[PDB]
């Protein structure tokens, strides 16, 4: 499913900089802990395109961003 990549510390959603490839943001959404064959910035948000139904992420159960 969708994944807008939040910002894990206690903030909002995940910013990104460059558009197209991310350095960091590729390996995190490509990682093995989550199963995704894509993710990329859209404008400067890190979305990715895989994360399963047991990956929490935007919203959150705590912050209300």
């Amino acid at each position: 499913k969708e994944g807008y990549l939040v910002k894990k510390s206690d903030g909002c959603k995940y910013d990104c900089f460059w558009l197209g490839k991310n350095e960091h943001c590729n390996t995190e959404c490509k990682a093995k802990n989550q199963g995704g064959s894509y993710g990329y910035c859209y404008a400067f948000a890190c979305w990715c395109e895989g994360l399963p139904e047991s990956t929490p992420t935007y919203p959150l159960p705590n912050k209300s961003c």
